[PDB]
């Protein structure tokens, strides 16, 4: 019994994690196989990051101007290269510790975890969601470029994110493995800001399914609503629609619950119109929407790695 | 920026995670070195849990009865003893993985990442904290005990929890690694009831201070109050007290926002008047008490 937000074992992260040093920039770079993967704002200065030219600065740097740190080793790279945003930086090591893995690009409003770290030494390990304004509600200090998001499913993990840079707001934004930002944002030291934020709302309804799950059942209602009807609440509220999909994904919980999906919403209608009435849920205070379907089912039957 | 609970890596606990199983029961062990820790509880039958006589049952035990498997491979069992509440079974292979670590016991209001591991493997990592009634708040389906609290300072593994046990409010309760339970908790199936939870008032002003620290003043007054007022205050809201240790505590944080710990405490005191009228402090509507002094001066530096 209980919910807690959690994040995945950290343990096949961690034996990627190194640091990459170019000139005075150190940051983290992903180790997988003989490739180190990092933010290619690392071969910049403070001047460069005004208007860089990447293809141009690149150009300009010899292997040995990248110092690639793998604990108190070091990796000697024998080849450089672009992929959008990220820097591939070729070693003459495979890592022995590389775990199965893959690249995968996430959706707004999936969740994944990330490994913080500082000079490429694990710190510590959050859950995040992917905001539907393409940001990460993070917790990074000066030194955290590069750290990763990551997702498994059986013993293969699923690199998401690479974090690239904070906005002025205190969110953070990076990009995919293949180096693609999520979101409008850009490499560049400029004038950038998260767009106005939307609730996840299949997310809140799998943590008021949750809440059910652990007899937290007060906000369960007599009445049942449409789509339609819930959608023109969402829109009022600056909920994101809720699609068919939605509801289908919500399905395993709807069956296991006895509470149809359009019957939860009929709760979380009135949650939106009337507060909580000093009540909490799962002893939160505000409707929490960093928890997917899968996240709860796998939390409420104790899948492993 | 940003300010998230956040849990420590947790590479170096899952290398020493096994699966132990006594006749039917199957839980999870702590393998460091050539001893795997576990609940003693794990040789109880369903006719021992009122009252397990567990030397009794321990002493009916041979080595060859306790199945160890780390990851695929079986440990062969060459010694048992009982330490308290835990279990130490010797094997014959010393674990390759085994960080540095220690055994510590921690107070109340104390924070520690928990793995959650099912079978000897693990599912996830969360933080919690220990609440001033020696329970914790924590997420544990059935085959989760012998999972391990933790904390991580420099390279070296500080096991402080180790789960044994559901209370009937849905809180956790376990032991010490030498099985000395938190709290008046005992590893038997009869009626205990955890004391009231109380807010760990230290934790809620280190996270004040947090919140002035990532630029949020808004909760601020132009007051303060004497360490014993405020407690006669606090306390109403069922409130810990604040000791002249926990006022010692949050000097650094005091001297680097130039807020006086009384005057926080001021705050706080208006806080539990007014409620927040709407607003958020760090991105909740109620006031965290699972973050302490020490994590903040982490977090947030
Ligand atoms: C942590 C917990 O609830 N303890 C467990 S797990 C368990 C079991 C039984 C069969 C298969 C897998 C796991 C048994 C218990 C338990 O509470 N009772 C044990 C007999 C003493």
């Amino acid at each position: 019994s209980g919910f807690r937000k959690m994040a995945f074992p950290s343990g096949k992260v961690e034996g990627c994690m190194v640091q990459v040093t170019c000139g005075t920039t150190t940051l983290n770079g992903l180790w997988l196989d003989d490739v180190v993967y990092c933010p290619r704002h690392v071969i910049c200065t403070s001047e460069d990051m005004l208007n860089p030219n990447y293809e141009d600065l690149l150009i300009r740097k010899s292997n040995h101007n990248f110092l690639v740190q793998a604990g108190n080793v070091q990796l000697r790279v024998i080849g450089h290269s672009m992929q959008n945003c990220v820097l591939k930086l070729k070693v003459d090591t495979a890592n022995p510790k590389t775990p199965k893995y893959k690249f995968v690009r996430i959706q707004p409003g999936q969740t994944f975890s990330v490994l913080a770290c500082y000079n490429g030494s694990p710190s510590g390990v959050y859950q995040c969601a992917m905001r539907p304004n393409f940001t990460i509600k993070g917790s990074f200090l000066n030194g955290s470029c590069g750290s990763v998001g990551f997702n498994i499913d059986y013993d293969c993990v699923s690199f998401c994110y690479m974090h690239h840079m904070e906005l002025p707001t205190g969110v953070h934004a990076g990009t995919d493995l293949e180096g693609n930002f999520y979101g409008p944002f850009v490499d560049r030291q400029t004038a950038q800001a998260a767009g106005t934020d939307t609730t996840i709302t299949v997310n809140v309804l799998a943590w008021l399914y949750a809440a059910v799950i652990n007899g937290d059942r007060w906000f369960l209602n007599r009445f049942t609503t449409t789509l339609n009807d819930f959608n023109l609440v969402a829109m009022k509220y600056n909920y994101e629609p809720l699609t068919q999909d939605h509801v289908d994904i919500l399905g395993p919980l709807s069956a296991q619950t006895g509470i149809a999906v359009l019957d939860m919403c009929a709760s979380l209608k009135e949650l939106l119109q009337n507060g909580m009435n000093g009540r909490t849920i799962l002893g939160s205070a505000l409707l929490e929407d960093e928890f997917t379907p899968f996240d709860v089912v796998r939390q409420c039957s104790g899948v492993t790695f």
